[PDB]
């Protein structure tokens, strides 16, 4: 899903946390697939 | 003190909205219940 | 029920712990204040 | 040493935290120029 959505949040500290999570959720698709596969393996084992 | 962000992906948006709500509602939890929570969490370690 | 999670990285842990608290305490906001909050969000 | 344990009440809360655990852990594996590219792209949105 490539649609973009907007939200607002009250509080600078809350904004900063949500921005970190936004960054992580959006950056995750940039991980090379072989490294994702190696991560998944480590996590179940 | 209101901040605006956008995120790509409906599922990402839905996660951030759940967290926006919980973080904003935190301001309305009576303080002694926040203190009680920290004490209770000492029993879970 | 309660569930366990392991996470690598101290900052990551701090973030998840802050979110955990907010998620676990939101049920303790008095209902009249929740009702007021949701009215404001609809606007 | 650098791994931390957390416990959380509620299945839905657990699932939310697990999804974020995964994204936060995986972000360390993004090649740095793609992080830089992401930050540049983000300038077109806000």
């Amino acid at each position: 899903d490539e649609d973009t959505y907007y939200l607002q949040v009250r509080g600078r500290k809350n904004f900063e946390i949500l921005m970190e999570l936004k960054r992580s959720l959006e950056l995750m698709e940039l991980v090379p697939q072989p490294l994702v596969d190696s991560y998944e393996q480590q996590q179940q084992l």
